[PDB]
């Protein structure tokens, strides 16, 4: 009861204080034959995190703990190690224990999740790590329990975290929830659908009115702040959730019409405005390929299409490079997306929102790699080189299937080539000899 709290309190220290194991997935996996019993002490666990002191807690010990706990709660629900530990058939036993594990972590959570929820509600870290949990779920027991009211609570909860938070590891990890708990079961499934869509509604009239606010106005900071506050919550969502029904590429045009003319649009505003307008055109694709869709139904989409790779395109001359790097992603993504691929699958009635890349374009889509994909100068450079890295692989599909002039591009992978392929058999003996 407390000879488990010391044992797990101890357990948050040697994690820490020891860089033996960097990995919290990690740790609890190598110690689940051995202390499996502790580990899965969930009540012990929100206890400490829950209760007042009579030695206390300190910020990152807690955070710690959270993160242990989780890591928990998954290998009890998965019942095998964790991605970089898997080698899968489980015995009767191991079965039966699997199944009793999801029905006391559930069982627990459900009423708990709420309550850490409402206590951490602001350390965003904390926030994500715990909304982790849902995913591991036996939802139908939301029903099963008689538990509505702590449904209720947990999107109470939900909502106060979206309404208090911008960062998208947060506000991802809530479109996430909603997703899961939205349409795992239909007893639930009603309530879900009904918080989520009041939600949005509250959002996309704030956006409204703060789109409104800013591009009628000298622009306030505070206009600013509002329109970039209000655009990442929906944009966040808009990639799990379909919210084509709230016209979101509409004002996203305007925002972005803008800041090209006048050219004085801040920089996340654009960015995030671009990656909501691209969610509101895959949602519109995915309707019209499952629909049987008329003429009009796919001219209209093809000039929402035409309309912004216009913007994405312009969007490469913006001064700020994370927009330009936004541009590429999106023109790499869409060109290949409404490529002639569209008509696989016998859909060949999808021909005209087919889209061919003119020169003008394929030019300064070979411009950005030679400016941003090959540049001549801690962590935040493995992290830098990683995305230029997808930034040229989105560019390698376009080079093979011949959306952009494959010899264009060969030409400058020639060039920035040119050291290996004149002095690299040279350096070959080197790392042979030494
Ligand atoms: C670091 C590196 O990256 C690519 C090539 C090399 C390289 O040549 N390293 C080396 C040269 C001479 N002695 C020892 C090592």
């Amino acid at each position: 009861m407390s000879p488990n709290g010391n044992l797990i309190r101890m357990l948050v220290l040697f994690f820490l204080e020891s860089e033996l194991h960097e990995h919290a997935a990690y740790l609890v996996d190598s110690l689940w034959e051995s202390s499996q019993e502790l580990l899965k002490d969930w009540e012990c666990m929100t206890e400490l995190l829950l209760e007042e002191p009579v030695e206390a807690m300190s910020d990152r010990q807690e955070s710690a703990l959270i993160e242990l706990m989780v890591c928990t709660i998954r290998q009890a629900a998965e019942a095998h190690p964790p991605v970089g530990r898997g080698t899968r058939v489980l015995t009767a036993k191991e079965r039966k224990t699997q199944i009793d594990d999801r029905n006391k972590l559930t069982e627990h959570f459900i009423i708990t999740l709420p309550m850490l929820l409402s206590k951490y509600s602001a350390d965003a870290e904390k926030v994500a790590n715990l909304l982790q949990i849902p995913q591991y779920f036996d939802l139908e027991i939301y029903s099963t329990g008689r538990m509505e009211k702590h449904l209720d609570a947990l999107l109470k909860q939900i909502k106060f975290v979206v309404e208090k938070h911008v960062e998208s590891d947060v506000l991802e990890a809530c479109s996430k929830t909603y997703s899961i708990l939205c349409s795992e079961e239909y007893t639930i499934q009603n309530r879900v659908d009904i918080a989520r869509s009041q939600l949005i509604d509250e959002f996309v009239d704030r956006f409204n009115h703060s789109v409104e606010d800013l591009l009628q106005e000298e622009a306030d900071d505070d206009d600013i702040y509002n329109v970039l506050s209000t655009l990442k919550r929906l944009t966040s969502f808009h990639n799990a959730h379909d919210l084509t029904k709230w016209d979101l590429f509409g004002n996203c045009y305007r925002l972005l019409k803008t800041g090209i003319e006048h050219g004085a649009m801040p920089e996340q505003i654009v960015v995030q405005a671009l990656q909501c307008s691209h969610y509101s055109i895959l949602w519109q694709l995915v309707k019209i390929t499952d629909g049987s869709p008329s003429k009009e139904d796919l001219l209209v989409l093809r000039k929402t299409v035409k309309s912004f790779l216009a913007v994405c395109q312009q969007c490469l001359s913006n001064v700020n490079t994370p927009v330009k790097e936004q541009a590429f992603m999106l023109l790499c993504d869409l060109l290949m997306i409404f490529s002639h691929q569209l008509m696989t699958g016998g859909r060949e009635g999808l021909q005209p929102l087919v889209f061919n890349p003119d020169t003008g374009l394929q030019s300064e889509l070979l411009s950005f790699v030679m400016d941003h994909v090959f540049i001549d100068q801690e962590a935040n450079k493995i992290e830098a080189l990683h995305k230029r890295r997808n930034l040229l692989a989105a560019f390698s599909k376009l080079i093979i299937y011949d959306i952009v002039d494959m010899h264009a591009a060969a030409d400058i992978f020639k060039h920035y080539m040119k050291y290996y392929n004149d002095y690299g058999d040279i350096i070959k003996e080197t790392l042979s000899k030494t």
